[PDB]
């Protein structure tokens, strides 16, 4: 619809020609986000003296969904309305400490999820993007 | 409009078996894994090394799943989105075969990768759905 | 219900027991589409000289979309009904090419999307395979 | 056929897959669907096979072998391809490594084998 | 003759394979791993829900100390490699193997070479190394 | 006590190994990118985006043409590599990577193996290559 799509002002642009969310019926598809900034730069994989990226997933994940919870809320809606989480690790050896940082956030109570490792994300520091599906009828 | 469903093996976080939303069913994704976190189709050879058989896996996501739908009163049935995550290829051919136990082609779309893990080694699949059924 | 599944007319015949296009309610879910033909070549995967596939991310992109446009066509949606795009690349070296060819269809008043790198496709030629959810109510 | 290079005392053979020279491989049996079926079983004893008939062209054989490094696609094949390599070596033998790569050369192989031989002339 | 080894109070190799194989004056040490005598693992401590949780710090350490026990049973010492070949999964746990690996060689050792594979031999690891060595008897 | 080398002038590696070194009459050539001196990247210019746009075939030629740098600094050339290990990280890079290595060595020269890694130590890279050679003193 007209105004269906939203990108959200202060958040990082999106890798291509999309919105941060989508709105269809009740329903709000947020596109898979990552701990990426504005500036292009991320949240938790800080380099080191090197220049190396030192990925953080606790970091990372905290980041990430607190960039989902700032698009839910730019279209009226907050974590409380996510129905279904699909998660997108590089390596399960970073499982415990994401699922940890997840506690924080969703309960009972709350969405289905889904967690596998990827091959590749989009960004070589990336250790995780999530995308959610939301249900907020208007 | 979320469920734990009993006797089904304890989710890996905090999240139901399956969370409804309107008219839709959303199912997390699910193993072969049972209640006391031993494996359907994992069993250990004489070293202890875990032997996965892709064919009893996904016969018992399947199951597990249709057990989950039917806690909320729902099944296989209903629903109209199954995404199918492999860790390997080589297993899609018994995948593939017992996936037409369960569904055909007026049943649900069907999207089937190999990711690089899922979050048990001894796993070789695990399959999320999507369903319909307006309370 | 009892017409809610479509297998549809000159598409390839989907890998397994399933149809292209499943409706639920007023969505459409579109199962994850190859550059394959219905004579079981692929589009963007010819041979080398000595008969090695040489995949093209480019070719293979724009086939898909083209075939998941085919899909929504009949059952009577179109690209501009879509509101969610999953796309499962092998390679994130192929990023850049997939994305100029999306935003030859899709802008940002169009779906949500996700883009990740998955270890394997269910044929080695391919470079890309795209699944998407569509929302056109009857 | 894979090459061999001899270097003083020392033989390096190439990575060796079931791939014939005719571009078929052996233990990948397409189904009626033309899709592949590797079998790690078939294909791990016609790599050690086709190791040994390399070494034989110059000299040497398996008893010569003193590394050994195999390449998997998937660990979930290790078992039966560990059970066929102590048809052919025992603890008597060569060094050995073992990893899955992401991709081998083909997608119908699930193994590729290089070794290090040690045959003075 | 004596030029295979198996190394006691070390970890069993998962194949029919010796821990290192002479031949003439080299010495082929098999890929190792952080996996005791036990088939426990150092530095994959299970967590609270039993969860092995791996640690790159801690496995390379434990690898280059179980290589350098295997040279030692048969008179050679780290001094001796010539070849470090490196076996990753992630390529995120490189800053802290390169350090640990300074921990034991420098410039004017063994060649080096550093990848991640798809898998190991077994799931808890995050870090296995081969390695060839020289000593003429 | 010579037996290992720092090539003046080429890519530092990454961590405290040398490019180079000998044992007896082998040398040991540690893996070799197409990484420069200044730590920049022949072979993966960024595109408009500053996306990296990876390209085999020109990073093929740099990492041969820097193994061979590295040889002659010991009085070695590629004549004397008796074994190739290449690591690709997508097999799509294959035919491309075969034809430049084609323009350097005979088929029925040097031992080769290629395989596609789960990752390179840079996420630049699309291939790394070490190699062993055989000149006596
Ligand atoms: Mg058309
Ligand atoms: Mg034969």
């Amino acid at each position: 619809a007209d105004n269906s799509a939203k990108l959200v002002e202060g958040k990082a642009k999106p890798m291509g020609s999309f919105p941060h969310v989508k709105r269809a019926g009740d329903f709000l598809f947020v596109s898979g986000t990552s701990s990426r900034r504005p500036d292009n730069t991320f949240v938790g994989a800080e380099p080191d003296d090197t220049g190396r990226p030192r990925p953080n997933i606790e970091l990372q994940t905290r980041e990430v969904i607190s960039n989902i919870r700032d698009i839910l809320q730019s279209v009226g809606a907050d974590l409380g309305d996510v129905v279904e989480v699909c998660s997108y690790l590089v390596n399960m050896n970073d499982f415990a400490a994401y699922n940890k940082v997840y506690a924080e956030f969703f309960d009972a109570t709350g969405p289905a999820r889904t967690t596998v490792a990827v091959h590749q994300l989009p960004h070589p520091q990336l250790v995780i993007e999530i995308k959610v599906v939301a249900y907020k009828p208007l």
